């Protein structure tokens, strides 16, 4: 089945571009990423930075869980984000979403071994 680290990478990352300069860019990403299949997803982050540099958070700020568990990390750095959120007129089957470019520290779930991301949980 796919792991919890591999579906944290789909949903969550894009090292291959460092920025989102095109509106189709969520509308395109959504949908490859398989992210507007069974439902359009309301919203969702990619993040624009090395697989490595994502994973290294991991072992930087402990912080809170949005559920209260204690295994969620806080990166000590603000990283370039795409933020893709569904527009107004947005109804499944035909998702549509608004793209945009963000730099804020992110908030990751990890678990275990190697000790990784399988949780996107916030950008802060």
């Amino acid at each position: 089945k796919e792991t919890a680290a591999a579906k944290f990478e789909r949903q969550h990352m894009d090292s291959s571009t460092s920025a989102a300069s095109s509106s189709n860019y969520c509308n395109q990403m959504m949908k490859s990423r398989n992210l507007t299949k069974d439902r359009c997803k309301p919203c969702n982050t990619f993040v624009h930075e090395s697989l490595a540099d994502v994973q290294a958070v991991c072992s930087q700020k402990n912080v809170a869980c949005k559920n209260g568990q204690t295994n969620c990390y806080q990166s000590y750095s603000t990283m370039s984000i795409t933020d893709c959120c569904e527009t107004g007129s947005s109804k499944y089957p035909n998702c549509a979403y608004k793209t945009t470019q963000a730099n804020k520290h992110i908030i990751v779930a990890c678990e275990g071994n190697p000790y990784v991301p399988v949780h996107f949980d916030a950008s802060v």
